């Protein structure tokens, strides 16, 4: 086998899995935020206490989040995975212009714990206000990540067959 | 001649370290991104983030929610060499969230003041003194696991040429 090429095969897909990787963990503190923090506060003890219907600022963080993977995803750059990159970015915007859009119920402060939960927490009963689209965006990512994983094995597997 | 069947291992081992050092990383730019653009936030329309200062309670909770996080998963990490960076990088953490818990006059209700909400999670303010200075210093922590961690791989993917 050709151990030089091999090995700039394998420093390359593993920098794309990183980068991959980096969006779903980015995703991974939407999902703790809104399974944790919705209605929540900060406690001294128990860390957190209940405080509810004041979630504004939380979903401003989520916001900022969201557009920060969008970043994330539009600097992705690969030949192999471009189809399944513009999947994630394309399901990116939608979920950043749904909360955009239901600016009336998300965009103050006393937001409620109802309405937060529609937005950003996945496994809620109604996801009506961006949850959805949240949804779908991680199955998007998961596609990506499932292919660059796999690229860096076949890569890693050419030292140990024909 | 090199041993491809083990050094094969190497890199895979390796690898999955750094991935799981690298997530941590991550979940730690999503404190950085809601410190620093949505403190006094909230979701606008068109401009994505507008105005609406000092109601950061929830968005504090956030920040305590991804640190916990952190914390849970810098304890799923093991590994001989870097076990004594990795329990640096564990006691940081716990700094950090305790001193979270301790400001929770300050933190721990809806209508947190940016002033105050700057001082706990943004690590570039002036005052530091509610987290920020103990989010500084957990960056430190892991970014030199993460060197060390980064390091090990390449050490790995360099025997396949030397
Ligand atoms: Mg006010």
């Amino acid at each position: 086998p050709n151990l030089t090429e091999i090995s700039k095969k394998i420093t390359d897909s593993n920098a794309v899995l990183l980068a991959v990787k980096e969006v779903e963990a980015l995703l991974s503190s939407i999902d703790e935020i809104a399974a944790k923090a919705i209605g929540k506060k900060i406690h001294q003890n128990n860390g957190l206490d209940t405080e509810n219907n004041h979630n504004g600022s939380l979903l401003a963080g989520a916001y900022a989040i969201s557009t920060l993977i969008k970043q994330k995803l539009d600097g992705l750059k690969n030949e192999g995975l471009k189809e399944k990159i513009d999947a994630a970015k394309k399901c990116s915007e939608t979920f950043t212009n749904k909360l955009k859009e239901k600016h009336t119920d998300l965009g103050k402060e006393g937001v409620t714990d109802a309405d937060a939960k529609e937005a950003i927490l996945k496994t809620n009963g109604t996801k009506t206000k961006g949850a959805e689209e949240l949804g779908k965006l991680f199955e998007s990512v998961e596609v990506l990540s499932k292919a660059a994983k796999e690229m860096l094995a076949n890569s890693v597997k050419e030292l140990t067959s024909p």
